């Protein structure tokens, strides 16, 4: 059988001794929005329709939180302005409960503060994530915490790998986690190093584009990412783009026909590296058409 009939342990198959961003691994954008139940609102607000442990079993591996500080000690989940329901510990505690009963499997979570900090929030998004996340002992053990820029999938099994948006941070371990943090472009195909110049990240993100320019953005990126066989190169390729607004395409309209596209492109390229490509409605499958999070995850060499 193939590793996406067993989406649900499909790291626990692959060669522990692979760096993480040598596997190919498929995300989710603004994760947490599948709280959403407002149907104006949930045409550009909302891109995703299933839990995160459902997403888990699914086989996403790279969650997308978006946050805003709510208190000097909570972080709420957020796509920009709209509040998506939940604060940053109930990912947390599914993501635990998820790695305990699948303990070969790792997950990257991406922090992002998304919108500004309530009125009386005194403390900065970093200090908040740092202070009562990160070393909560009540996540003790959850983080991975060790000192290489590049870790492998045996070191991080079990284990939250931080893939850190918020700035620079005092967070020692995860990718960007150094007081430089990460340099991202807005709406971009970019390159930046980081980790102290230990890693090349190379990101599509261009979020705003319509959907032939964003299909050409993608399968760019992938192309450069099938002849890369570098381990210090990571690949992070969005496939989730913007709606215009209400009047306008949904985030659902356009995964349902880019989600496809990619997949039916990675199908034909076998066994060929893609780097993490996270995207809107994961898990979402149209009969007839190729299953992105499938192919990200069949395209793993074994
Ligand atoms: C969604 N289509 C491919 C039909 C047109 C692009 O906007
Ligand atoms: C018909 N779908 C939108 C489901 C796939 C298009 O390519
Ligand atoms: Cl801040």
């Amino acid at each position: 059988d193939s590793l996406s009939k067993s989406p649900e342990n499909w790291m626990s198959k692959l060669d522990d001794g692979k760096h993480l961003t040598e596997i190919n691994i498929p995300g989710s954008h603004d994760s947490g929005s599948f709280t959403l139940k407002d149907p104006v609102k949930s045409v550009w607000a909302k891109t995703q329709d299933k839990d995160y442990l459902t997403q888990m079993k699914s086989g996403v591996r790279f969650f997308d939180i978006r946050g805003r500080a709510s208190a000097d000690n909570m972080i709420s989940v957020h796509h920009g302005m709209v509040y998506l329901h939940h604060e940053l510990g109930k990912f947390l505690d599914d993501a635990k409960y998820y790695l305990s009963a699948y303990p070969n499997e790792t997950i990257v979570m991406s922090m992002k503060k998304d919108y500004d900090s309530d009125s009386k929030v005194t403390k900065t998004f970093e200090e908040i994530f740092r202070e009562y996340y990160y070393n909560n002992p009540q996540y003790q053990n959850l983080f991975y915490t060790g000192s290489n820029a590049n870790p492998t999938l045996k070191e991080t099994k079990g284990k939250i790998v931080l893939f850190n948006r918020m700035g620079g941070t005092y967070i020692k371990s995860g990718y960007g986690a150094d007081t430089s943090g990460i340099q991202w472009a807005d709406n971009a195909t970019f390159e930046t190093k980081i980790n102290n110049g230990s890693l090349n990240l190379k990101v599509q993100d261009e979020y705003k584009d319509y959907y032939d320019k964003k299909v050409e953005a993608v399968k760019n990126l992938l192309a450069k990412a099938k002849t890369d066989s570098n381990k210090d190169n990571v690949y992070v390729n969005f496939l989730s783009v913007a709606s215009g607004g209400s009047a306008f395409n949904s985030t659902y309209y356009y995964a349902s026909y880019i989600n496809p596209e990619i997949a039916k492109t990675i199908k034909a390229n076998g066994k060929a590296r893609t780097g993490w490509l996270i995207v809107d409605y994961a898990g979402y499958t149209w009969p007839g058409y190729d299953d992105i999070v499938s192919e990200i995850i069949d395209s793993n060499k074994l």
